[PDB]
């Protein structure tokens, strides 16, 4: 296999084992100063999400043309809330909100984003981006829009004094840190078979699915209530500690805790457990995103809600995430989503996830290291 446009990136090659921890390449100490030349009839624009009509033109964008399936059942359906939520924590900036519209009609065809993170890496940690939302429209789909996209990005970071990034994405490409597998807890099977999420599997019956996947009404853990401000600092204490464990986390302020954590209905919930002496001793989360479901009369979407960061000291972690399940039921999720990294697998079969279809890679730009099995990897990403 070649990667006509990978090939010339500061990453490793696909099959070279990697013993050297650091940069592929030298730093840049002088940059280009201008963007890289779009197709004819196409211009950037940076984004002001903060304009509720230039907002809407992204969510529109991203409805109808970001992540599907492999059969084109679901397409994911960030809201606007969520988006700034995901796109404005601290120390975003406005350049790194990249878009490309038509020249004449103005229409928004193809966006990318940075996010400014510290991420630990092994025995480093390093000042980087997490880039997010690569997407072309699908008319303008196998043209190379996507290779100009991530070289403006790097350029726009670059000239930030940023010389690393990490992403995940769905497919194969050179090369993974880590590599992660979606599995799922049904939390509405019937709609689930209805929309071909998952099949009737041999050989039960509906009514026995049902009866398998069904829920206590409140969650058991003992002064489980959701995060309140008081709350920040001692998650943030929680988070640092626990995350000490993996090989690629990130290392969060406490503002960025704020932003991650503070539930915001809709977009993230976190629920933390206060205990008979007032200590907070762990907390469970999970963001809100729904998938469009395609082609069908009657389902229009289908509500997920997706693990974030689980953090157990007194706990039992197979007990909180039984809590977040729920949790999710009661707030009318369908499904709730989980990786296989961190320590999950511990609770997966347990309590009832089915493995899917698709990896989520992990992957590093300009740092070589070795890879790393997925309950060595601590970070999730929107
Ligand atoms: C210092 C800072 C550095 C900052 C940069 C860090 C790097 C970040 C890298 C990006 C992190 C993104 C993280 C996320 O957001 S992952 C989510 C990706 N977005 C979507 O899946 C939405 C649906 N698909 C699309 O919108 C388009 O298919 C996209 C835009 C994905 C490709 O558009 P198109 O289909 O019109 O293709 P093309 O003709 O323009 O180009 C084909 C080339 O692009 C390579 N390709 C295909 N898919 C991906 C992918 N997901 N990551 C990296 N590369 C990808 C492909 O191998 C080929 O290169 P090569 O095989 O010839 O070599
Ligand atoms: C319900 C549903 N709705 N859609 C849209 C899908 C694909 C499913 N089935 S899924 O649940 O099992 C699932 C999910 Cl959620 C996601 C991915 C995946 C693939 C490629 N890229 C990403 N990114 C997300 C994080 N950062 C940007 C890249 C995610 C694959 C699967 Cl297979
Ligand atoms: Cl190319
Ligand atoms: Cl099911
Ligand atoms: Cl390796
Ligand atoms: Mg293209």
């Amino acid at each position: 296999r070649s990667y006509q446009f990978w090939d010339t990136q500061p990453v490793p090659k696909l099959g070279e084992v990697v013993n050297t921890h650091g940069p592929v390449e030298p730093d840049k100490d002088n940059i280009r100063q201008e963007p890289y030349t779009l197709p004819q009839g196409f211009t950037w624009d940076a984004l002001d999400l903060g304009d509720r009509g230039v907002l809407k033109e992204l969510y529109t964008l991203l409805n109808e043309n970001y992540v599907e399936d492999d059969d084109n059942m679901f397409r994911f359906d960030y809201s606007p809330e969520f988006l700034l939520w995901a796109l404005r924590p601290p120390g975003w900036l406005p350049q790194w909100h990249c878009g490309v519209r038509v020249v004449s009609s103005r229409k928004l065809v193809g966006f990318i984003s940075a996010i400014p993170a510290n991420i630990h890496i092994y025995d480093t940690e390093k000042k980087m981006v997490e880039i997010n939302f690569l997407c072309v429209h699908k008319k303008l789909r196998s043209k190379r829009v996507a290779p100009v996209l991530i070289r403006e990005i790097t350029r726009r970071v670059h000239l930030e004094g940023i010389f690393q990034a990490v992403y995940t994405a769905g497919v194969v490409l050179p090369k993974p840190v880590g590599t992660c597998r979606y599995w799922h807890r049904s939390l509405n099977p019937r709609k689930l078979i209805e929309v071909k999420f998952s099949h009737l599997s041999r050989n039960m019956t509906m009514q026995r699915t049902m009866k398998l996947y069904r829920l206590p009404e409140t969650p058991k853990t003992a002064g489980l209530r959701p995060m309140e401000t008081k709350d920040i600092p001692v998650v943030h204490q929680l988070l640092t500690r626990y995350l000490k464990q993996f090989h690629l986390t990130p290392v969060m302020s406490q503002e960025e805790v704020e932003h991650w954590f503070y539930p915001q209905e809709n977009i993230i919930d976190t629920f933390v457990v206060e205990n008979a002496n007032g200590e907070v001793t762990d907390f469970l989360s999970f963001y809100t995103l729904p998938s469009t479901i395609m082609n069908h009369p009657t389902h229009k979407s289908l509500k997920a809600a997706y693990s974030f960061y689980n953090v157990h000291t007194q706990t039992p972690l197979l007990d909180l995430m039984s809590d977040a399940l729920v949790l999710a039921k009661m707030k009318g999720f369908d499904v709730f989503n989980a990786l296989d990294l961190m320590e999950n697998k511990t609770f997966l079969e347990k309590l009832k996830f089915g493995i899917g279809d698709g990896n989520l890679q992990y992957y590093l730009y300009n740092w070589k290291c070795p890879s790393m099995g997925a309950e060595k990897v601590g970070l999730v990403l929107q």
